């Protein structure tokens, strides 16, 4: 699950984890979210 | 949820869409799987 990925990230920035681990990891996550979402696009097309 | 986009992936494929574009949406799923479960462990990692 993405989402929960997303809410362990932004815990992690309230709770003053090191910023720059954050910055690539939430990069990364970004980039998952936005192909999980053409993914999702593609599936509904071949659907409809 | 890649759950839920691997179950309606497998749904697409017993109702009888088309094989070859299923077959290049699983790959990508595949993929995303993979990475999810690289990410989940690298906050685990900052976290711990």
């Amino acid at each position: 699950n993405l989402a929960a990925l997303r809410s362990e990230l932004q815990a992690l920035r309230r709770e003053g984890f090191s910023p720059e681990r954050l910055a690539a990891l939430e990069s990364r996550l970004q980039a998952l979210e936005r192909r999980l979402a053409a993914l999702r696009s593609r599936l509904q097309a071949l659907r409809g």
